[PDB]
């Protein structure tokens, strides 16, 4: 192929991994998957409306909430339209379509300052930019523009059956080899499906030298016909109480439905226990330093075939079944429970909420049972007609399920998600790719086609996939195949966008890392050295304008060198500021970004996303708790960017300026007054604080991250509180300190008008989250598994069960949470003071 040479290396520098490389494979799954994704790519590319794809209108079909109607005066909003020098203002009703305003004044209404458009058949109240304005109380400024050319979006032109085999499965362990290393060592071989271990065998313990041989057949009790698709041979290495040092995995049935055969020399992963890294079919790329195991699967090709009633039951049984279905997802199922669910299979099928539990009662090491299960899936009318529950759907995409048909019925439910909701779960859906047994899956193809069908989903998919590719040896190959698949259909315009973005951050990360080296306080020298490189970059070869990765609407321009600094933190992050590249912008506020190496911003990404989910949960119940979940992208290993929230300082530094060093109550409130221009704006600031505080109180308690040092809480000059830095004796539920309480109007032990309102919001916020207990549990589980490097135990996850008081009735839980506030009215500054040491 000709010009494809430069285009492929163009893709490689965008992805940050060579997709064509074959040095770290032992089959053709990755390449098969590239070829496999061509069709779903072509199918989506060819069927999208070229023009709607260009203006990417960001819209929603949810009701406009209670808290936003009371903002509209007399069923009429104001839209300032802009010509050249001066503007004109028009009055419009919440239902007026973009078209119904094109007459009153072919042209298109682009937002002032942003690459966002108001086009297409949706009411203007249904546009997100509008709901943003209304929320913060801001004027809607648009410009009369020419529609962007769809030509810019142009895409570059492009035999023995298994069930006839009653033989027992066997695998030969030749031995383990390690280039460099006193105990004994054995190998453990597990047949696995999900995380259920079907069969297990061990070798005898040999002395741990740099090469160990066994040459033994481990005969299993499971038969070849009884092996289900997606079953992992999991080979582990222990020494010796025993300890696990190395693990590795191999799919027994391959992507062609063929039983795995022949010689394999698999390089293995180390340890430092539920962790998504432990499930991967990928092998260690580090050939020179890693341990390896050598095996033989001896066996005509043995292909796996593709598959082509009671409802009357006793009283106490039906109730026992419903008690089982009405438990949380973390509640374990006994043998008796499982045996019950399977027998009444068909009664269970009528309840969508039974599905996780029901498919966790299947004996996957039994061909005739799985056969009955597939027949059971062929009759899923009730599931098919049910309204989409994301939390139930999530459950079926986690580590406990490895059956493609089971997982496909979940991915079926996600199809009905409007693009606004995909964005709400995209991060967690992307991470859920780690639980897929195979590189080609419904879930992967779903992400692929939702990204090709939408520039916004497409933008965030890019960085989400890129984040993991840059810092996951366990999953970089898989995500890389998917990302390439996406880029080969996103269109020339975006490819060029992505190139600028990659080039800018790769440049700025260098400057971030160089500066960190040069410090042992913001010393005289460093100040000028940073400004040295930042003026070096302004001409060669930083493109004059790039999209903000955490806010794809915003074009950033030239560095405001004067305003850039290194910060007085121990990790020396950058404080960078940019002119807005758009001359049609009506502000002059710079775009502030922090670049930081040192923290794990993947954890920050996840926690932030969950916060956005809690916000939308509250929207369903007409609540707004004014959380500030700022942009944060993980660009690499322990490195990324953060949005600078304008006009904000930490709590501790407010306590520093009055004292310097503990601790005074009124400080905050008289800091608040000295930033309010009126008195009206001051009480609005007290109001924003009442909600803000309550918001982070509820959210952090549930997540178990409420007990925090107070230079990790921030506030804006308009009262908006918010936590930061989510990287990683006697305790406290959350941070309700006596200075917070003084703002609400209380001093010691009283109930002020504002403090009641606080308790009012908290209680409602908490119980609102409890209406989504299941969903939060799964999100939280998934987060711990794909985002925390901690070999997360059951006990780490069982925290949120307690926090959300599962089982407890509505009344009893409200009093449980009010106990919590009262424990904050017991320690005051004692926990804060303890940090100081
Ligand atoms: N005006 C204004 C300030 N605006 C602002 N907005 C967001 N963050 C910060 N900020 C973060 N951010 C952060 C750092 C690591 C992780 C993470 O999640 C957030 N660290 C900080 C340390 C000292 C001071 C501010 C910090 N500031």
């Amino acid at each position: 192929s000709e010009e494809s040479q430069a285009f492929q290396r163009q893709l490689t520098a965008l992805i940050g991994y060579d997709v064509t490389d074959v040095s770290n494979v032992h089959d053709d799954e990755l390449e098969f998957t590239r070829r496999g994704l061509v069709t779903p790519r072509m199918a989506e590319v060819a069927s999208r409306d070229p023009k709607l794809y260009a203006m990417h209108p960001w819209v929603t079909s949810k009701p406009l909430p209670e808290y936003l109607w009371k903002k509209i005066a007399n069923n009429c909003i104001f839209i300032v339209i802009h010509r050249s020098t001066t503007s004109q203002t028009i009055k419009v009703s919440p239902d007026d379509t973009p078209g119904a305003i094109l007459q009153s004044f072919d042209f298109v209404l682009r937002v002032c300052g942003r690459d966002e458009y108001l086009v297409g058949e949706t009411p203007i109240k249904n546009f997100q930019w509008v709901r943003h304005c209304l929320k913060n109380g801001e004027e809607i400024h648009v410009v009369l523009d020419t529609p962007p050319d769809p030509a810019l979006d142009e895409v570059r032109k492009e035999t023995v059956s298994l069930w006839d085999c009653d033989r027992k499965f066997r695998v030969k362990i030749r031995g383990i080899d390690i280039p460099v290393l006193d105990l004994t060592v054995f190998v453990e071989a597990n047949i696995q499906h999900g995380q259920q271990v079907l069969c297990q065998r061990r070798t005898s313990p040999k002395p741990f030298t740099e090469e160990v041989l066994w040459n033994v057949w481990l005969e299993f009790s499971i038969k070849i016909k009884d092996l289900p698709k997606g079953a992992l041979l999991n080979l582990q290495i222990y020494c010796g109480k025993v300890q696990l040092l190395y693990y590795v995995n191999l799919l027994l049935i391959d992507h062609r439905f063929l039983l795995r055969r022949g010689e394999y020399v698999l390089h293995m992963w180390q340890i430092s226990s539920f962790n998504a890294d432990k499930l991967t079919s990928a092998t260690n790329p580090d050939k020179e330093n890693s341990m390896s195991i050598s095996i033989l699967l001896d066996n005509h090709p043995i292909a796996l075939p593709k598959h082509q009633v009671r409802a009357e039951m006793p009283n106490q049984l039906r109730k026992q079944l419903e008690a089982i279905i009405a438990t949380d997802p973390l509640n374990p199922l006994t043998a008796e429970d499982k045996e019950l669910l399977w027998h009444f299979r068909y009664e269970s099928l009528k309840h969508p909420k039974a599905y996780p539990k029901l498919f966790s009662s299947v004996k996957w090491g039994q061909q005739e049972i799985v056969a009955k299960t597939y027949q059971l899936l062929a009759r899923r009318e009730v599931w098919d007609q049910s309204a989409l529950d994301v939390g139930l759907t999530m459950q079926l995409l986690d580590c406990n399920f490895s059956d493609e048909n089971v997982r496909a019925i979940a991915v079926q439910k996600l199809e009905s998600l409007e693009d606004d909701d995909v964005l709400h779960y995209l991060l967690q859906l992307v991470q859920a790719v780690k639980f897929e047994p195979y590189h080609d899956s419904a879930l992967a193809r779903f992400l692929l086609k939702r990204g090709l069908r939408n520039k916004r989903i497409g933008h965030f998919l890019f960085w989400f996939l890129r984040s993991e590719i840059a810092q996951s040896r366990h999953y970089q190959q898989r995500f890389a195949v998917i990302l390439e698949a996406y880029l080969r259909g996103c269109g020339t315009a975006m490819l060029h966008d992505f190139t600028q973005q990659v080039q800018v951050i790769e440049m700025l990360q260098k400057v971030t890392l160089d500066i960190k080296s040069l410090s042992a306080d913001v010393s005289s020298q460093v100040i000028s050295q940073l400004k040295q490189k930042l003026e070096n970059l302004q001409n060669s070869q930083l493109p004059e304008s790039f999209r903000v990765p955490y806010d794809p609407g915003l074009k950033a321009g030239a560095l405001a060198i004067e305003k850039c600094k290194v910060m007085a933190s121990k990790k020396k992050p950058l404080w960078l500021e940019f002119k807005c590249a758009d001359p049609t912008a009506l502000s002059n506020e710079t775009i502030g970004i922090i670049f930081k190496h040192g923290d794990d911003l993947r954890q920050d990404m996840l926690i932030l996303q969950i916060l956005r989910i809690m916000e939308s949960i509250w929207e369903t119940e007409s609540l707004d708790l004014c959380l500030l979940p700022y942009g944060c992208i993980s660009t690499g290993d322990k490195i990324g960017m953060i949005e600078i929230v304008k006009d904000a300082t930490t709590i501790a530094k407010i306590q520093q300026s009055t004292v310097g060093g503990a601790f005074k109550d009124e400080v905050l409130n008289h800091w608040l007054k000295e930033k309010s221009p009126t008195e009206e704006k001051f009480q609005a600031a007290v109001e924003r604080f009442v909600y803000s505080c309550a918001g982070y109180c509820v959210a952090t308690f549930v997540l178990g991250i409420g007990d925090r040092h107070n230079d990790n809480i921030m506030i804006t000059e308009t009262g908006n509180l918010f936590h930061i830095d989510f990287g990683h004796k006697e305790r406290v539920p959350f941070v309700l300190t006596p200075d917070f309480l003084f703002v609400m109007g209380t001093s010691g032990k009283k109930t002020s008008p504002h403090f009641q309102k606080f308790q009012d919001i908290c209680v409602k916020a908490y119980l609102a989250l409890r209406h989504h207990t299941n969903l939060l549990i799964i999100l939280f589980s998934m987060m711990l598994m794909t985002g925390m490097p901690q070999l997360t135990s059951k006990e780490d996850i069982e925290y949120i069960r307690d926090a959300l008081t599962v089982g407890k009735n509505e009344e009893d839980a409200k009093k449980y949470f009010l106990d919590q506030i009262e424990v904050c009215r017991d320690k005051g500054w004692t926990v804060q003071f303890n940090w100081f040491l």
